[PDB]
């Protein structure tokens, strides 16, 4: 507790590399995406989608449209993942088929940890900051698909309001990468052996990062639980919809995870 030695030195170490890791394999950083949605940021201003007309010039059905356009970045964010866990030191070490089923179990929770750096009130941050839908616009979609991101919306007010910043999020993303009780595990005790590494390199950043703000870690820890409801209220509006929408195409590649 509070010891600059040895040990802490190694879970700094973690921190950095795991950070560095996530920058290269996370172009649009929660930094530039808040910095984006301040004003802050002197370079070029998104297009902002907040009614039927501004969706077309946009652009430059509807509902349908826009589910696509969330399962086809929904996809490029599980390759964005994939890089990262294999850059988590001790992940490549374990077998290829605990490997798959972390990430199986796993991308979606961190998809809409990430999904929430883009998010503010108002709406969300969507092509690399070229453009901003709101919030009420997604609403507006015809049922069911205006539910989709409304409990997201939910989930990031509470959750940025824990004020995390890259090096955090960085970490947490890892320790739920290694998560010991995914079903289906092969060698548990190792992963959990990482997760224990990954979690006291969190309360160690999270300490230091936050002085004002005591049992972030709880309070973090605990965002866990909300993210694997939020996961499991998805699953349960895509069966519907694969249902009420039994027409359109939904990626190869999700439904592989889906059906589990
Ligand atoms: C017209 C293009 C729309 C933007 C496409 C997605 C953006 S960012 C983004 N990425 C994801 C990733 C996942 C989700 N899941 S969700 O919130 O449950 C959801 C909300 C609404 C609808 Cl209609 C469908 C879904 Cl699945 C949403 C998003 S939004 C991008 O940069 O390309």
């Amino acid at each position: 507790s509070m010891q600059l030695n040895p040990e802490s030195a190694d879970l700094r170490a973690l921190a950095k590399h795991l950070y560095d890791s996530y920058i290269k394999s996370f172009p649009l950083t929660k930094a530039k995406a808040r910095a984006i949605l301040t004003g802050k940021t002197t370079d070029k201003s998104p297009f902002v989608i907040y009614d039927m007309n501004s969706l077309m010039m946009g652009e430059d059905e509807v509902a349908i449209r826009i589910f696509q356009g969330c399962q086809f970045r929904s996809v490029e964010a599980v390759q964005e993942i994939t890089e990262y866990a294999k850059s988590i030191p001790g992940f490549v070490n374990l077998d290829l088929n605990d490997q798959v089923t972390l990430l199986k179990y796993g991308v979606h929770e961190i998809i809409y940890t990430m999904l929430a750096s883009l998010m503010n009130k108002d709406g969300v941050l969507i092509s690399e900051g070229q453009g901003f839908m709101t919030r009420e616009f997604l609403k507006s979609l015809r049922k069911p698909f205006g539910d989709f991101m409304e409990p997201k919306f939910e989930f990031a007010v509470k959750f940025n309001a824990l004020e995390l910043d890259d090096s955090d999020l960085a970490i947490f993303i890892a320790v739920i990468i290694l998560s010991g009780d995914r079903p289906g595990l092969l060698n548990v005790k190792p992963i959990e052996d990482i997760q224990d590494n990954l979690l006291q390199a969190l309360e160690l950043q999270l300490k230091l990062n936050h002085p004002e703000s005591s049992q972030l870690f709880a309070k973090l820890l605990q965002k866990m639980t909300d993210l694997r409801q939020i996961v499991t209220e998805h699953v349960q509006l895509l069966q519907v919809i694969k249902k009420t929408e039994t027409d359109m195409s939904l990626h190869p590649l999700l439904q592989e995870i889906y059906k589990d």
